């Protein structure tokens, strides 16, 4: 019999009516919150209190930021994968909650664990591959695709009657998700790919126009492939971020519009913010170009794909993911050295590099190379004499 | 025995004593100097007068502009390709030069080809896999790896006993590739990446600090994968890339300051300007992104590496080649519509985009898909039981 | 109102209890049968007469032998590819089956499809993938997602009460599919990978012990890279196929004993006869060992995964496929020539082998390629000095 | 100055002459000989004594035959690569031997080292890429590439003036190579593919028709991805080779009669025997079809040809190949558990496996996925409304 479920909690009015629906479809169990930060900058000390009068037994905060950073947005920079060239994954997030519901729900012996992704996106793939991979044996309510609310003003009237409070400011006029690493605009007149960015989506970036007229240098020293420190001060990966994104966003750099397709569904616009994300992507890149021999660079190069679909899917937990990083981490071992770049009205202006481990540094060699290069080529044309390209 | 040779004929101090070189060591042959229009926007009477002064018996012009946008750049237009996720590929121009060096070449019966390419970088190779494909039969003088003139001064000499009219003008502190498609810089202080790219290198492309302060938007029509309209109204290939080459050239857009692998040799740093590339190359992939289904998206982009590697190596005229081009001529079939961008101090920013082929547009659904695409992580969980990822 | 379904017929216990199934629960709606020659080798006027028997108003009877083998086997033996380095493919036929079902239906105009492919394989998914690909406004009706027949002897009993002759003869040990490219068997002991294959599975291919004691010469000459002709006999692909199944089926040839990944699913024991297919995979492969270049081998051979987990998984009708028939057809161009091989005791022994295309036919040049080749190398382990391996 | 040179020293005529023609072209200079056991099963005290007597100073004999296949063809098994799908690549030695002849070489104080292979084949590449990196600072001397000795008979007139035994016999029809792994068989008659394998070739292998009438089961025990047991019973890594060849060998299993495109030169045609590494292959795929996922074994196969082309050009010892390692290394983790096979008339045939980590064990589910699995074709159809494929 189910008598203790934990539950992801945001704080948001849906998983908050969550508390009494679960208390009421499954009789007598008492409901677990599990609140995560990972940067979304809000009352967290709020959120617990909201879970706790909302008939919540307990309410965990878990401050995962820097286990973000170092387990999971480090391999991604180490990685350069991009989604469909594009996307820079802030979705990577997912597994992470995943990973601290199932040890909370493991450590207070609960009988199940819920989450609030909607039933129309890939969020509800992420989280449920995720805890099936860390913990088979626990069944999984997903109350989105359960219950009879289909809208917010039905899960306002669920609210009223059920005791939940219902925030006097509206839900934003895009669906948005913030970590540390990024934050994402979706819905709305969003949808729309034939409509420009509106003007009040942007809320960590500067607006190209409104940049400083003066260029700002910035130095990332990067070991083994992750940055160490910024403007010759080591820094936490945290600090760094946050140093970096304030910076990089004043200059307005990084934001992304596009359209991607979903695993589940078809294709969806957003707009993605993510500033200190693609300033370190240009750094990483820069060394990698300096201290990778070609075939490496080449080889690592043709499995970014492969790295940034498994992390879009929500498949971080799996063999496939550990031999990836395996392959990745001989890559990085000599990513070290020193990256200085100008950030400007949105640019991301090389300004040198040295790395202690660059690989920078006859004629009749040369004939023979092309000889034998070309060979191939020879011989084809001589057998299809006359031929066409 | 060599009684003619055909040589691809720049006009600058190599090429031209090359002719009296050529002509003194094989007694009696008659050197015939091809010369290309690929956007360099030199003086091509003077350059054919020059090579007529300097002993050619012949001196060939050939406009090749609308050849090169319409066979050259819009293959690689559609094919998304960037060498390395970097390089604009601008030395494409080297299978259109030698195509052109062997058609004429074989009208004028010559015994042997001739190029002007140095004995150090990849253009001797991208030259002569192109001459062995194309003519197997034809004998192949590459004078830099043969003659005993070993430096500039060297050469200066070589000419002023030859009657080659040598100007006092300075060394250029670059050395520069300049075509429709691009400007390469390369060589002197831009040899070393830990300097920053000095003030004088930029040709075509505004420094951001000196872009305009309001915006330009231009609108694109594509066709099956290539530009056919700006602004509304119909271009021909070289006339909307000199068009887009003016205008985001104005606006700063497309830089790259980076560190490649040679094919023959270790790395180059080089500073390169295609402004309109850059625009193409963007409007493309967001059509791309609303045409494409994810199954044909993420094959097309896993063969974008195989590409730019082909090009970047010289093998343009391979069966290899021929069926890539195939592939991507078919997926490029419905990659037909409209794209708004704005251009401002360096950026491309989307402004919108629409295609009669547009792709974009249940619950119970989902969790039967959230099941099955989970269900080898659960077996393998429940295989691994206590095991880490 | 649906008053007519179209039924992908095959004359066993499942489709032929579907009619009246399929009449019962649409009142007045009609069942047209629809029933494909494959090289099934069964008595298809026996199962046309059945399904009129059963209440069908029509029951076409399709011969799509040819266009089977020179639409979806020809395109397969030009691929090379074979699903997880292993499997055939058999289940190619399922588009096939698809295709004609939903010709019939559009002429026909009926109001929906239905197939008898059950709620456990991927047969489900290979049949809808392609009705919604050729037909997106069809609905789908699937009889085994739905009715309340569990077991065989439900569906026994249930064809007894209504009027559909089911004869006593016992439950086949295995499930088999049977075309003329294959023969598939699965279920039942073969469930178990620990068991070896019995000694009743094989119906078409000798076991080995029993095969003749002198080898067999086949001589194979292939256009374009399909067969045309055996022992110098030009014969029709189907003729080829049969010639070709009984000579290396009496020979013991191509028995494969496999676990595969479903796509739904996990894992699946069959044991796949092919004869044919193997004798031709091999005179494909060594004819393209001689007439492809290294680059173009190299390439196509990294993308026959791509295409066998495409058929594998039913994706047949997609722009994905036709993007790869068009990249295969151009390196078929010259796969042209003879090939002989002897046929002995389950091995396909090569015999010799040529081509009017065949590719095959200094040393200070082999000192100037090595030097470059390797220069990354030295030049790696030069900054790595002592670093091992 | 060059006082001292490290010879790869095979016993041959070839590599004898080098002895004296060294001592000639570097004046003065010391010849250490270098003789690695890798299984060529010859007598290597006439080796070792021939070198002395051919004025060798010093002949080090070294049995790196565990060396050989603990750290290269445990690798090899575990990647599953075949070059080109067919070939068992044992020219994986060529790293090995140059491996030995630096570490002696540095031990000796050696200025140079030297090897015998041709001027023609890959062999040369392999040796000197492989020294290169493990030795950047040696000097290396490939006599093929430098004296005038161009045939046998020149190769005896030499022999004869410089006092070194000419054999009675004659070198073999046909250019081999021997080792543990693998015996290739190149050159003569072989070049013509057109030509059948004559009947005097094979050396380790029974003909088919030669085979016993009754088969051997054999039972092979791996642990992470290598085999430790034969029948039951543990055996070290080479006693388990050399078992595993003769019960294969005869029973005519594992020959290859191929053309491969070299990387140096066109193509060559080639008779490779390998019974035992046939076997293992056989046996190491069978349980990798068992034991890991499918995204993991498809990734995995994937990169099987990027493994098979490092170690086909000799790239053994480079940051690229580790990284590969790393990958493969994950993948194997629990690729551990028994298989089961028959030899039989050249045939490998499965006879059950089972593995403890072995991952073979709804309706409303499969309706779910394929709503969703199939859902972009369903909107790709309806755009492109009447539209082929």
């Amino acid at each position: 019999v189910i008598k203790k479920i934990a539950l992801a909690y945001s704080g948001g009015l849906d998983t908050s009516i969550m508390i009494p629906w679960l208390k009421e479809h499954y009789e007598h169990a008492e409901v677990i919150a599990v609140i995560c930060d990972l940067g979304q900058q809000e009352d967290l000390d709020a959120i617990k209190n909201k879970a706790l009068k909302s008939g919540a037994s307990k309410a965990y905060v878990v401050d995962v930021k820097n286990e973000f950073a170092t387990q999971y947005l480090w391999p991604l920079v180490k990685s350069g994968a991009l989604y469909e060239d594009q996307y820079i994954l802030g979705t990577i997030s997912r597994p992470l909650i995943a990973q601290k519901l199932v040890e909370i729900a493991l450590t207070e012996q609960v009988n199940a664990v819920a989450h609030g992704a909607t039933g129309k996106g890939n969020d509800q793939v992420r989280f449920e591959y995720s805890i099936k991979a860390l913990a088979p044996q626990l069944e999984i309510i997903a109350p989105w695709r359960t219950w009879d609310i289909k809208s917010r003003q039905e899960a306002i009237v669920y609210a009223k009657a059920h005791g939940i409070e219902v925030p006097v400011t509206p839900k934003a006029p895009y669906s948005r998700d913030h970590n540390i690493w990024y934050i994402s605009h979706e819905g709305g007149v969003l949808e729309d790919p034939s409509q420009e960015m509106p003007n009040d989506v942007l809320l960590m970036t500067a607006p190209v126009s409104q940049t400083p007229d003066e260029e700002e240098v910035v130095v990332l020293d990067f070991k083994k492939g992750v940055p160490v420190a910024l403007n010759g001060q080591e820094l936490s990966p945290v600090d760094l971020l946050n140093s970096l994104n304030q910076k990089a966003g004043q200059h307005g750099i990084g934001v992304a519009d596009i359209v991607e397709n979903r695993l589940v569904g078809m294709k969806i616009r957003g707009i993605y913010e993510a500033p200190a994300a693609a300033v370190l992507y240009k750094a990483h890149k820069l060394l990698e170009s300096l201290c990778l021999t070609r075939s490496t660079l080449h080889l690592k190069q043709s499995l970014q794909q492969t790295y940034a679909n498994l992390v879009y899917e929500g498949r971080w937990f799996s063999q496939t993911k550990q031999a990836l990083d395996a392959f990745i981490d001989v890559t990085q071992q000599h990513v070290t050295g020193c990256v200085k770049l100008k950030l400007f009205k949105g640019n991301i202006i090389p300004a040198g590099m040295h790395s202690p481990y660059s690989l920078h540094h006859n004629q009749k060699d040369a004939e023979g190379f092309i000889n034998l290069f070309s060979l191939s080529a020879k011989i084809y044309s001589q057998v299809h004499q006359g031929g066409n390209y």
